[PDB]
């Protein structure tokens, strides 16, 4: 009688760790949300298929305002799992629910899964060298976010990277291009004029991580805001002072241009 | 014709995911490398048995040295896998690996697995606000190393959480506790006198992030010094100010004192 947050990891059903799908599969009842990131390459029947449980999806509501009403009241009598893309725990607010199911008499536990925050080695930058992390939201009527701006920022004066979570919109199945991430970061720079981001800013975009073919792309935003990068998830990368050896792998490995090779320590 | 670079996950054989699995069991050849970090819950037996598959161990200098006349040959014409703790290309100098195996004509692909940067969404510190980490590295002869207090001091001026990791000396498995690790602040604090890390520093303590039951301990320094935080490895965590969900969360999970809903938010 407990409940599991168990992560399903970057892109398809395969990315949940031994550990998460042996228990998964052990459960009584099996929930799930699908809100807070994408899973590219999968379907709710292929992780059906592979955890062989009935899955019942939670809307965003559904969990924020009736966890406690709808998943922890058989996590008493049962084992149940809460399954969720990527890691649980990153760049989401279910940390949260772990004090819920305390207060509720409830143990649970947490089963990783392969996370974007962690993916992002792949792109050739030292993840040691990520500053603070910042989300581009869609801007909603009047009301224009703009504190990401802020964020990268900060972190360029430090020389350290920044990772742009992209904004996503499940139940109108919208999903935050990079392209458009880099058009309303071009629209606040126009507004701040603080000379953060512009066309000749180097960016990396990363999509479709834990997929065999990510794609993997470096270059100045002039060239890239109108790149195509294939189908989300993506997510946006400003450097900040790069190594020699980052820099080689953005020109060999994500198609950088050539001259990024020249660092001016 | 094909090079794997797959993660084994946190902490013991069933942390890596069922695509690495599968990935493994189909490769000719099967390598794996212990010096950036060691399956604390696992043993090299314990693995090679569940992927079915005899596991040479490469050392350190076999990869950083040699990974082009060991690895890359085999990889020329058979599927090869190369097996790393955590999520492959964490590691700072992973990534050009892959540089290496485009230089030989050899493809590459990467599986994700959990990594510590991740997981430590499990202590409820959110994830975009860590800044830059450090390793905390023994003193040793007449080097005394505080580059990481420095990088705690940036990111905590800016409210941001710092990720220590520990020093390690695979070969000799020695592990570096975090208790060795506060002590050594302390004594670099003495040094540097900036008030960065003192007795009412608040700082978080996670060991075996990945098992089922971890250790997660939060609370100011001149309480946590002495206490038994469990076997390895151990990660330390210097948090920025809180967020009220942060601090409730390390109160109710991580059995910090109510002390801090007050002084450290
Ligand atoms: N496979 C993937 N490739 C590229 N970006 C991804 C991704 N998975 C998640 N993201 C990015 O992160 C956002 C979701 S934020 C939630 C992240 C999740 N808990 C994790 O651990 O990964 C997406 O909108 C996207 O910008
Ligand atoms: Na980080």
């Amino acid at each position: 009688m407990v409940l599991y947050f168990i992560g399903l990891g970057l892109y398809d059903e395969r990315d949940i760790t031994v550990k998460g799908l042996e228990i998964a599969k052990k459960c009584d009842y099996v929930f799930a949300e699908f809100y807070t990131s994408l899973m590219a390459g999968t379907t709710m029947g292929r992780i059906q298929k592979l955890i062989g449980k009935e899955i019942r999806v939670l809307s965003r509501e559904d969990v924020e305002l009736n966890f406690e009403n709808i998943v922890l009241p058989l996590a008493k009598e049962n084992d149940v799992a809460f399954l969720t893309p990527g890691d649980p725990l990153v760049a989401t607010t279910h940390a949260e629910l772990r004090i819920r199911a305390k207060r509720a008499g409830v143990e649970s536990y947490v089963i990783h899964a392969p996370s974007i925050y962690s993916a992002v080695g792949i792109t050739g930058l030292h993840i040691y060298k990520f500053g603070k992390s910042a989300t581009v939201a869609y801007p909603e009527g009047n009301w224009f976010p703009t504190s990401y701006y802020d964020v990268i920022k900060e972190n360029a004066e430090r020389g350290l990277h920044t990772l742009l979570f992209l904004d996503i919109k499940a139940e109108k199945r919208m999903y935050m291009t990079a392209n458009e991430a880099m058009e309303l970061l071009l629209k606040v720079e126009d507004m701040k004029k603080g000379g953060v981001f512009t066309d000749d800013t180097l960016v990396v975009v990363l999509a479709r991580a834990g997929s065999l073919n990510p794609t993997i792309r470096a270059g100045y935003v002039k060239d890239l805001i109108r790149e195509d990068f294939g189908d989300p998830p993506h997510i946006l990368i400003v450097p900040g002072k790069l190594h020699i050896v980052e820099a080689e792998y953005l020109v060999e490995i994500a198609g950088a241009p050539r001259e990024i090779l020249r660092v001016n320590v």
